[PDB]
């Protein structure tokens, strides 16, 4: 066991579905997987390994912003045996065409987080999903009719940023999403060696206000589950 | 409410107490207060009210990291009217010296962080505890004879630091225990006008590798526990 | 005219095949473009305009590192129309599983120049291609039966760098080939709502030392400028 | 014996109080301390040795700036076996409700200095005073019914600076006092393992502009010398 | 040969200058030297090398921007044996007072390019030319009666700023022109231990708008050459 | 009058010598300027105004440090009405040719402070001199007979720096002294408009060991103090 995970080498799958919110693995556990069995429950942090169609899959939370992420993705990858990370999170739109519920796919990640910088000798390391996951989510949109858009997303530092002119800037050059952990968690990723990927449903937007209730935060978002799921399918297949 | 606690203002007292782990917090609140109700739990990051020898006090998780606690914190003082932040956390050692379960008091805190940065035109923001809530708690320590240092912390963005040379240059720093969110918590009550402490718990030794258990961390470091409360009685008083 | 392109507006296609060699921009209008008419040549900076199975397409050079190909790209974007840029480059392997002459696809461009932070208030800009045009370019090279990778490129500031020591880095990060242009096209596309791409040749390895003739650079490096211009085609088609 | 002072080791107490002007240096040690004699005198930065109330204490000026406080305080730390070093300095409010004579504590001290960014690794050291130092100065001045804030001083690079809107932002976070030292002078402490306490008097007002004249800032700061030196027999007391 | 120069060891004179414009090149060598001789040609990058007044020197392009010119420039002196290189150049004004066509010289050369941070542990490396190749141009200028300022360049980046409000902080600070080149070659003479000077003809006023044609710049700067010329013979003399 | 110099508009020439002690400030003026009389002596920090070959000069100290030297180098302009202000200073050597009592010129100055970024939105300011002032310098030297170098100086923040790995990275790019000062004195000077050079003389060897008495430094650097003065003068010529 980690200080962070009370499960044993085994417990997980060799792919793990993500959300920040616990109570949102619980209910992709218990709604989109086979046979569900709870691996860990540190912090709250809840985790679990079931099967979609005869795969083992795991999902499990990850906790709020970049610091938090990165241990659990780094214990899951190290001490675990994981190969791919698929984040399934919210975000926030800052372009006036991106609107509540979209599917964004961040084939990269923008940050204002130092981590990168402390890893990469202070210089710039473009934070970026592994290209056949990004692929394979896409084209499990496209089966299910599914409109996605694949850009960067902006993991940020502070949600209750002091520089709210920023998102202009984001706005401007072209971030499909605002959430605070993709950047790390490629970065992560990189470092380790393992893969991973970053799909969010707009949760709200940035602009005009418009917000959803925690419960659908936590209960509602099904489609970037199902393509989550299905490019896991796809990926093992190629 | 707000994206991340489903209370209502009114809900938590003016002071808070903040482990990074809900589990620690539900801890608190049912062996230390009085009168506790759940007032959160939103993503499992529960929060409670309840008293303290009469005195209302709230204990809520802020989950683990600089970005994770200061939108707790951030909701706290400008949502729910709070004063006053506690944080009641565990840390790793770097100096020889200082053992695990030892207690520590961050009066301020380093960090790798770019977020007082980010708030400060890119200069350095000396991250540090109000002053009285410092005094307060080493005299609730004195007065339970609980040995306590007074230094700085550092507040790492990477638990797993692709840079381990770094905690040498802490230790001849003289930093006296490394956590992940002072720095952080420090930065917001200076940005929002409010005053917050962290006390910690060493729980590993970075230099040696002890760790001890999921287990221990959640449910049995009392002392930094009974420092906090009894602090906030001290605290309180007219003139202190 | 802009003081670096002597063209009129519509000279150029609205995709732009760009290598850092204006003797290579030659090389692939007189072999691989029909009907290929010089459009500009300041400072030697040598463009065409022809058609490639049918299809309206320029290829013109862009100099070398960031400074060079922002002032062309900027230009034919903001001045010429241009919609989509395909750097078609060489770079330096790194890693020892990656050969001379394999054809390498930047999803995205690690630097260590400091033009994205002058854009992106200090902040790390992720520079990314077009998504699209790089599946574009991934189906066309399958087409071919070329292999690729697909992954970061590491755009250099200083080609004799006083820190070799980072290559390892790059390495051990994944970056696929080192060349010193990528990110800096990637930041202009992204700054004036363009779309690029940079495929490039592996003509150097930069562990073993390995290093082609600056004639195989030039006249050589035919499997990348197939997949280029196969990929428009590829990308033109509806609902693509 | 070393290149800026011209004294022997033994020449200094353990205690060194240190105003930036070598004259108020002076003042002090003619006014405050018994028996005082002067211990050097290189570049007209005077030191001195006597006794307040019998203990052992010396006074010397530091000059102004990180780069000046910095050559004087190592020097002492390392070559004259100093243990605490309190600066007595001046500094300049920017908010509204501190007024000039009003005395204030460093328990920290931001800084656009790069010097501990220097010692650090790029990272943010939150430069602070000893806390036990902080303790006695704010009884101190309690016990002689003086006002005192205790907070995070700013210190300056550029007195003229070329960005006064820079102490708006110090004033929303709560600075209590703008000077030019106290975060090199706690660099340096942290840095060879002693202690110091910065303990100024407000001078400039630098929202009003008003201003103390040099005469006063150098014969007249009578306050903050009185809690410093009380300061120290507080300190030295076995169990505190 | 390298990967950027087809010439070899002997082909190059100990001085040579170096406008961006490899035409510029071209015009030099046939207009201003006896019996030039074509070197190189790669990428287009033209050199020759002739005599002035039966002195041997040659005369290449660098391409734009301070990676480009990194490249050639660090050739010449580490393969070539070159000694001295000097820059001429074109140049943006931006100051009133500075018109189009008017010669400054570069001492210094300031920058928002991360190369010497890359090169100088991330601290501030003055880029400054070889000083009595600066005398020498100025005199040179003098003699003939051409009117120079000698001061600060400042080599851009982004010819296509996204920060144009730096053009007004660069006139403040008494920046004699803009350019994109200087303060990379000034940095590589240091690194390799060379000499260099950049003298450039002012070809665009920034605030004014004014502009000249691509054809002015190549073919009609030719005050400075005569004065880049001049001052090497200049500079030959024994004991200048 | 200011808080630091208790003089009157007109006390100063338009010209002003600066060694960093003002005991050195007072040793020129009382060996090497005809009728001086003291002007200042605020904080100790003495200065002068005399005669040299009946020209009106004036010679001030301005302490150690970037921070310290820009407080008195900006009133002189600003408050006093200076033109021009020469450095005459002290310095370590790091390169194994330059020893103990050579006389070097700093046409430019490197500096690890971080003033010169806060001037210059972040970007790299190239610290100069005036050229003229610097040439006005070595002619004067070349007329005594004396040899000096001119190059870059390194104005560092931290005399006991924590990373004597730079002194080796300063010796390869071809520093010709470490002082504490030029950087700030030339920033201060581009800032405000007015015109500065630093003439300093080795007074210790960073490599080898070598020292000098506190009172050789004082005392004994004749020939910087011949050539400054010298060079005022030649300056003074018309069309010079
Ligand atoms: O406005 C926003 N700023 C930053 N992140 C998010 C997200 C995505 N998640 C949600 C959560 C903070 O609410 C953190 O894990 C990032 C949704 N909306 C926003
Ligand atoms: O070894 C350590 N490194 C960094 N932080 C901590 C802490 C403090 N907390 C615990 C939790 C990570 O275990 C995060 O909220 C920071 C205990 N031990 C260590
Ligand atoms: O070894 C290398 N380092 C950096 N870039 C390149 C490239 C790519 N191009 C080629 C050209 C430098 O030769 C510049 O445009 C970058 C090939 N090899 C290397
Ligand atoms: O207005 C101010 N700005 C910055 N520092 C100070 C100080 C403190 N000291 C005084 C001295 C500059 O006068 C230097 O040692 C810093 C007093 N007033 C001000
Ligand atoms: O307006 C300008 N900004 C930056 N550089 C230049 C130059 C000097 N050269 C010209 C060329 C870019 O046109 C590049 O090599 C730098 C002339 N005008 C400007
Ligand atoms: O070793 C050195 N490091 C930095 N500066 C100096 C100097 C020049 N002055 C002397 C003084 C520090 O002793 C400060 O004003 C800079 C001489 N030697 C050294």
């Amino acid at each position: 066991a980690t200080p962070h995970i009370n499960a044993q080498m085994g417990d997980f799958a060799d792919v793990v579905l993500m959300p920040g919110d616990p109570l949102r693995a619980k209910y992709i556990a218990e709604n989109f997987l086979d046979n569900a069995v709870q691996v860990c429950d540190v912090r709250n942090m809840f985790g679990y390994t079931g099967t979609y169609k005869g795969r083992k899959i795991s999902v499990m939370g990850h906790g709020m912003g970049i610091p938090s992420c990165s241990i659990y993705v780094t214990e899951l990858i190290k001490d675990y045996g994981v190969k791919k990370i698929i984040r399934v999170g919210s975000c926030g739109a800052v372009n006036e065409g991106i609107k509540v519920r979209d599917v964004v796919i961040g084939m990269g990640a923008c940050t204002d987080s130092k981590v990168n910088r402390i890893r990469f000798k202070d210089h710039d390391f473009a934070a970026i999903a592994d290209y056949k996951m990004v692929k394979a989510a896409e084209e499990a949109a496209k089966a299910r009719g599914i409109d996605v858009k694949v850009g960067n997303l902006f993991s940020a530092e502070l949600f209750y940023t002091p520089d709210p002119s920023m998102f202009d800037v984001m706005d401007k050059y072209g971030i499909v999403g605002v959430e605070m952990e993709a950047a790390g968690i490629y970065g992560v990723a990189a470092e380790y060696g393992a893969k991973a990927l970053a799909i969010c449903t707009v949760s709200d937007h940035i602009k005009t206000g418009e917000q959803t209730t925690s419960e659908e935060r936590q209960n509602t978002f099904n489609e970037m589950i199902e393509i989550a799921l299905d490019s896991v399918l796809i990926g093992d297949q190629a």
